[PDB]
């Protein structure tokens, strides 16, 4: 049982993806995660983006588990240097028909009044009280307190590659994060039984949100751009 | 005690390098594992290249191990498209004051006649019958038979980049392979106890081989270039 799919671009009005809040396809194909108008990101914006199908992650009738691998390109743009850029954007998994939750440093993933499991990649640019340096990669599992963390260099403004593998034998979770036009190049993994924290079948996709209105900052702001994405699955039952 | 070395180039008599074999420093500073005369890489031949000092990657007085972070630049250019080139590099970890073992897919670390112990990472360029398709990246283990394989698309000649990070913490080893000329990402990771493995101090460096004449092909090679090299250890103990 092999799930896949590929987007080189987006286009508005695609069947395959389920937007919500704020997220919205440009003219010239790019998936915009947070508000952006007028070429200019805005704050208190929230937005995510899921693949409209439900994928099975693991089985209970022969216990196995699924690998997987997706890649996809992303933009951060930070327009306003000072005080300070706000949010993120993060790659993630959780049970099907779920709502957005909550902005800022929750990425609006994490729901604290109807928590939902999850395991999400992020690339955080906001230091919250919970936070190392910013900006870094970060592995979550159920919280916004990651497991794993990695400091990186943002390229403002160009393009990053990024590359998720999940190995069930090994439990390992590896993403890789590439910026071409630098050449920089940061890794980070760590173990991950997704069989013990997501349900059978599950919805991945992404999230991303600005500067939250009681930080009191307009400037707290980005783009969150996604250019593209290609998802596989496997599930040896 | 953290340990670490830097190589931006070669140059002719590096004191901190041990060559074996075939191995040379080229004029231009290049690395070259494996035998190339008049630019054309021949046939048997088999080289490695040595830190002169050894690394302690555990301590048995407090049981820790080290994490370390080494990243490359390695060229590997194919003038003989037919029948087959062979047979690849090697990043390897062994005891130290070893030999050269056996050429051919052995790369030159592997020694039926008295076999040491060895954890490396081969970029794998000829199909032995104990391979998956070429080429490909493999965990090695003692063996050269890999734990782990993920298949990749070699640049002819193009500059390759590769990050290996081992987290004594989870004890995985990941590896990330990328072409910046094509913009190409492979990674691969897998689950390696080096206390279990390894002695407390040891050697690291590279090992290539080209065609064994056994095969009785010529055309059985390929150039084996190590462009730079950096390595970082940090044993908490
Ligand atoms: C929010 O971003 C604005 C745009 O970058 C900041 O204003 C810019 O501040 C520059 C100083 O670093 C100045 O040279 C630019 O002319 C100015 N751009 C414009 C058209 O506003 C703004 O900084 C605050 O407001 C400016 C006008 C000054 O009064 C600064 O002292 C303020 O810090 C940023 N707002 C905040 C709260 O940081
Ligand atoms: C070993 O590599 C050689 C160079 O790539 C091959 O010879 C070249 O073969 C070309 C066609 O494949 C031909 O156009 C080239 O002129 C020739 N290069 C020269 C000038 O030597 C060689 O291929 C075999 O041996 C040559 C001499 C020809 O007889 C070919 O028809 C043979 O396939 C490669 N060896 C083998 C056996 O693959
Ligand atoms: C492979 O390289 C070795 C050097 O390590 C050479 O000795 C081999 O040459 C062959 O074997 C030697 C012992 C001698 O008989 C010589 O005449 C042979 O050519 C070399 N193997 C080949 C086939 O070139
Ligand atoms: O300003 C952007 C920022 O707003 C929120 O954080 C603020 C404040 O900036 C922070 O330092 C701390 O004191 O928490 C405040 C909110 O209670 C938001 O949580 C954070 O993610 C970011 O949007
Ligand atoms: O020709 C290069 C190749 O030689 C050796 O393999 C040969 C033969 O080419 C191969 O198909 C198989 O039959 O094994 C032979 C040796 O027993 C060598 O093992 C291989 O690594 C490479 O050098
Ligand atoms: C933030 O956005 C919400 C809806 O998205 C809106 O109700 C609220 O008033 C906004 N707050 C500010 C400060 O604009
Ligand atoms: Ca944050
Ligand atoms: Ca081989
Ligand atoms: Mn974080
Ligand atoms: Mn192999």
């Amino acid at each position: 049982k092999t799930i896949s799919f590929n987007f080189n671009q987006f286009h508005q009005n695609e069947e395959q993806l389920k937007l919500q809040r704020d997220a919205r396809i440009s003219s010239n194909s790019v998936l915009e995660l947070t508000k952006v108008v007028n070429g200019v990101p805005t704050w208190n914006s929230t937005g995510r983006a899921l693949y409209a199908k439900p994928v099975q992650v693991w089985d209970s009738t022969t216990g196995n588990v699924a690998s997987f691998e997706t890649r996809f390109s992303f933009s951060i743009r930070q327009p306003f240097p000072r005080p300070h850029p706000a949010d993120g954007l993060v790659f993630f998994i959780a049970p099907p028909n779920t709502q957005t939750g909550e902005g800022g440093g929750y990425f609006g993933i994490y729901n604290p009044l109807s928590p939902y499991p999850f395991v999400a990649v992020e690339f955080d640019t906001f230091r919250n009280t919970w936070d190392p340096q910013i900006p870094h990669i970060g592995i979550d599992v159920n919280s916004v307190i990651s497991t794993k963390t990695v400091p990186f260099t943002l390229d403002n403004g160009g393009i990053a590659n990024v590359v998720i593998k999940y190995d069930a034998s090994t439990k390992i979770l590896h993403v890789v994060l590439v910026f071409p036009s630098l050449g920089t190049i940061y890794t980070i993994a760590d173990i991950v039984d997704l069989k013990q924290v997501l349900p059978e079948s599950v919805n991945v996709g992404f999230s991303a949100a600005t500067g939250d209105p009681s930080g009191k900052q307009r400037n707290a702001t980005e783009t969150h751009d996604i250019l593209s994405w290609s998802f596989s699955a496997s599930l040896p039952g």
